[PDB]
């Protein structure tokens, strides 16, 4: 909302752009889960690389839950137990134009992190 | 980071900004799970909200695995099994200044989005 404005009475700026400062706040730390989280969830899923070469992060990994049911301790899938995707709203940058006119527009897009199990209703 | 710059090529402005369009993209969008998920599945979690004005989104909700282990149809913890944390990386703005002289800058926060229930290691 009125997040990004500024008072009417500002002195005004081309494009009715704002100010993006340069730096990734934090850009150093890394996301720590276990390993092969994804094999071994009794809620399996599979991993999709998005690329968009405008996007930052040009990469976004997307999830897709590997059944529709749970696995068990003998690994068989159980359809009473129910495999459901966990779903991440999140933010990314585009950049637009060519030339030295380039800017940045804020993005939202929906990320399927993983899976987990739930009992169904 | 290469990602913010313009082509060398270009007549270089102020002291170092970029230019940030007003409008998010898709912003339209809502994410959607299964209901109660948290709490329907076998490896639970509770939420912890945070907030901060001079941040977007101002919201962000942590997630936090309720058990060690996974929860059997009984509904008793079982360690023989794993509840463990999906982290996603996002980016979120952070708000500078104030009035006119308002600029905006990049942030990553690892958001734990929820649990999966996994076999040990
Ligand atoms: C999940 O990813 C696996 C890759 O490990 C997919 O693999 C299956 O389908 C492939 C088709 O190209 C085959 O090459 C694989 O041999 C086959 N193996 C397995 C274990 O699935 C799988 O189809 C994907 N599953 C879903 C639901 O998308
Ligand atoms: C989740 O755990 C908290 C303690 O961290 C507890 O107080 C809360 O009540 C739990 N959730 C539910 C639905 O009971």
């Amino acid at each position: 909302h009125t997040f990004f404005q500024k008072p009417e009475s500002c002195p005004p700026v081309p494009g009715g752009s704002m100010k993006l400062d340069i730096g990734i706040i934090n850009e150093n730390q890394r996301v720590s889960m276990s390993r092969n989280i994804e094999s071994r969830s009794t809620s399996p899923w599979n991993y999709t690389v998005t690329w968009d070469p405008n996007r930052y992060p040009s990469e976004v990994v997307q999830a897709q839950c590997r059944n529709l049911g749970c696995i068990n301790a003998q690994g068989k899938e159980d359809i009473s137990m129910n495999s459901v995707p966990i779903q991440q709203e999140t933010l990314v940058v585009r950049r637009k134009h060519q030339g030295c006119s380039v800017s940045f527009q804020l993005e939202k897009v929906l990320v399927t992190v993983g899976c987990t199990c739930v009992t169904p209703v």
